[PDB]
């Protein structure tokens, strides 16, 4: 049980990162990312996000660990504050890959958040969901499923130019 405050821009990566790998690809593919930000008791901050590289080993999505650690180094260099957090993929509801995937992302930090985005809804206004892993138990052995968490939009300061100085000027 924690609270989570999403900054609009990890929402705006996340769809970012989504629509240039489908141009590049030329078709529409999963992505991968990671969140960063502040957490102070049980409240999480998410202020960023960064794409990261996977690989497709034995048909599992694997998070090449050397690239998350170098990206995570540079980043520090600058935003000497900010922590990861959590991860995050595109698609429908979590799924068996979801788990697998933040299996590994829980050998980076003790209870990551996941997000999915959702690129493909039509109908929603924010297209995203957060979660938690928690481990369950009914008929022997335990069974790792995500829980999903309520999040709020962050409050952010006067001076910030944000999507709605910038929406102000797209249409």
């Amino acid at each position: 049980s924690v609270s989570v405050a999403l900054h609009p821009l990890v929402i705006l990566n996340i769809s970012d990162h989504w629509i240039r790998m489908r141009s590049q690809e030329g078709r529409p593919v999963q992505v991968i990312g990671a969140l960063i930000g502040k957490q102070e008791g049980r409240n999480i901050e998410v202020m960023n996000s960064f794409e990261l590289l996977s690989h497709t080993v034995e048909e599992k999505i694997i998070i090449d660990k050397e690239y998350y650690y170098t990206k995570e180094e540079q980043f520090k260099q600058v935003f000497k504050e900010l922590e990861f957090l959590g991860w995050y993929t595109t698609g429908g509801p979590p799924d068996p890959s979801d788990i697998h995937v933040h299996k590994q992302v829980c050998e980076i930090i003790e209870s990551p958040l996941f997000l999915k985005l959702n690129p493909m809804t039509k109908h929603t206004d924010l297209p995203v969901s957060v979660f938690e892993s928690v481990i369950d138990i009914i008929n022997g052995e335990a069974t790792m499923l995500f829980a999903e968490l309520t999040y709020t939009l962050a409050t952010e300061e006067a001076e910030r130019i944000g999507v709605d100085h910038v929406a102000r000027m797209t249409a």
